[PDB]
């Protein structure tokens, strides 16, 4: 209506089937009245190193050189690399971020972790006082749009690889919802290659049909942030009388949070209402 | 004579991770190992997977698909050559120490990169062997790791959630994928608010354990054979061992947890 989106992509080619849907994605929102940025880290030969250089002004102590700590005084005294300031500006704009990528070793490809890296600054989107559900990107919503090489079988329950909920964990809960962002159901496309011309297309056209109305999801499920004693002294842990009331239940909260129990079915996959 | 890899991605060498290689090597080297290093910031490593890699001749420029045209490459021999002196040093290599901060719940970019572009496929892997049958199963890894956050924070109650989960994509889905037998990681919670007397003494932990590191039991992933290992099958448990399987009360590891409990600490301790 009158949002706006940034779509992350982490791949080379434009012959590729995630170039096709990083268009397919801006065409669709376009069209909704949507603002689209776009950070194609490739083409924008994205450094992904972080190191010294990320700081232009003066190290508090190059002698011993802590990244975590002297980026964040970059950040508040206005010397980070004018690289990572462009991508933070795109980020405090979005309302909705779309990360489009191909797994890569059961993971982001290395450019789009360096990105996350270099990018995702302390104060800027994440503080040890706003984690989780209080973070700073609680008013945005993010989605992940994956391609695979091998078959939907193979990431199932029984399937050689083991369960997909897993694999996204560390992504969603660990980087994501870390900051603040809502994490939207993620969309998972397998076995491209192997996949005939007609069928592709229907997918790059059911992509389309979800992005009309994809602010108006449900977020998956993650545990908030009020189950737990979120000081130092308390080592962080989940409140005693949360540990009670669920001593009883059979299912645990989430993937990360299993409690030695079953985990929700597709807790990383599908969300609940 | 047996052969080790370390690889370390940490930039400064003022810090413990760098510490922590140097101690490794000095251990290793004392009981009468050879010791090879890839430092991937000190080498100035390229992290990115790109046309740049292959030096010869593409298949087709037109619709490139690196691992299509990487895995030409490598059988015709026109990798790059970074990339081909890495391949050298774990060829050679008995065990493989990787030695790393934990950073976003993961391995760093430069770590990342290293991986793509040198566990290529049919020297890494292949399709026939995978998992217990891929071509490092003669080898043994180990992850040592770093964390500015306290042990509580990754238990089953802390607000992070299970570490056993973290390390999982990568002990499986990376090293044992390619053949490699995983030993329990290093794990160093909440280094920075140790101080200097207290990291040496780990130090002499870490050096103590690795006078012994090649007789300890692996950790414990699903055999490939509980599989049917085909397309038509797709990559399927195999219906006797699900029989066999449904009324056990635990799962087999985290990633095979099969709607069920997962067996504590499957990816950070052995049976
Ligand atoms: C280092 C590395 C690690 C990997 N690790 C994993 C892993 O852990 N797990 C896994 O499952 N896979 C893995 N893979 C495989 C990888 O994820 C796939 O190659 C990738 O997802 C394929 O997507 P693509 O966009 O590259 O496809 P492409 O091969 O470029 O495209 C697929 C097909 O779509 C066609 N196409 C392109 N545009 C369009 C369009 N507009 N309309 C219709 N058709 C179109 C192409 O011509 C082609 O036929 C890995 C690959 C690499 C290089
Ligand atoms: C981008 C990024 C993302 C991160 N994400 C996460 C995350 O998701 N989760 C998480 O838990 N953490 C995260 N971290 C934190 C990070 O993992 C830790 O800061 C790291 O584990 C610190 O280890 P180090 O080797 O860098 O030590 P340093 O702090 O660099 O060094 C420790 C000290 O030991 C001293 N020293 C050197 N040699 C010796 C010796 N022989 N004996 C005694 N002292 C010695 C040094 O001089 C120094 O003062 C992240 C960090 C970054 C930069």
């Amino acid at each position: 209506v009158g949002r706006r989106a940034l779509i992350v992509l982490a791949h080379s080619e434009r012959t590729s089937f995630n170039y096709a849907m990083k268009e397919a994605a801006a065409a669709a929102l376009k069209k909704k009245g949507w603002e689209v940025v776009e950070s194609d880290l490739y083409a924008m030969n994205f450094n992904p190193i972080i190191s010294r250089k990320d700081i232009t002004g003066k190290l508090k102590d190059p002698a011993n050189f802590q990244y975590p700590a002297e980026s964040v005084l970059a950040y508040k005294e206005g010397h980070l690399s004018p690289d990572i300031v462009a991508e933070q500006k795109k980020l405090e704009a979005a309302d909705l971020v779309i990360f489009q990528f191909p797994l890569q070793w059961f993971g982001v490809p290395a450019i789009l972790k360096g990105w996350f890296e270099r990018v995702f600054i302390g104060e800027f989107a994440y503080t040890y006082a706003a984690m989780y559900d209080k973070g700073p990107f609680r008013s945005k919503k993010a989605v992940l749009s994956i391609t695979t090489g091998g078959s939907g079988s193979m990431y199932s329950l029984q399937g050689i690889h083991g369960d997909m909920n897993v694999i996204l964990w560390p992504i969603q809960s660990g980087i994501l919802h870390f900051c603040g962002f809502q994490v939207l159901e993620p969309q998972l496309t397998y076995s491209i290659g192997h996949t005939p011309a007609d069928a592709r297309i229907q997918i790059l056209e059911g992509w389309k049909k979800r992005l009309e109305n994809i602010w108006d999801e449900t977020p998956l499920y993650f545990a908030p942030s009020s189950l737990f004693d979120l000081n130092f002294q308390a080592g962080f842990l989940m409140k005693k009388e949360v540990q009670d009331e669920e001593k009883n239940k059979k299912f645990g909260l989430s993937v990360g949070h299993h409690l030695g129990k079953s985990i929700p079915t597709d807790n990383q996959i599908k969300a609940r209402k």
